[PDB]
């Protein structure tokens, strides 16, 4: 939920979780030619407008051990 970090701040957000936990920028995406395939909505869509933090990154922080967003 509502914790808004944009641009540089959104990178910083990503870092403070997946800086150790491993990265993967799930937009509504896998990687490459990947289409619309996450109700999660978007990396940017979340972190800059709604959800980013320790919990509310993982899906798009990267979801490597926990599939975690809220």
């Amino acid at each position: 939920g509502p914790e808004t970090l944009c641009g540089a701040e959104l990178v910083d957000a990503l870092q403070f979780v997946c800086g150790d936990r491993g990265f993967y920028f799930n937009k509504p995406t896998g990687y490459g030619s990947s289409s619309r395939r996450a109700p999660q909505t978007g990396i940017v869509d979340e972190c800059c407008f709604r959800s980013c933090d320790l919990r509310r990154l993982e899906m798009y922080c990267a979801p490597l051990k926990p599939a975690k967003s809220a």
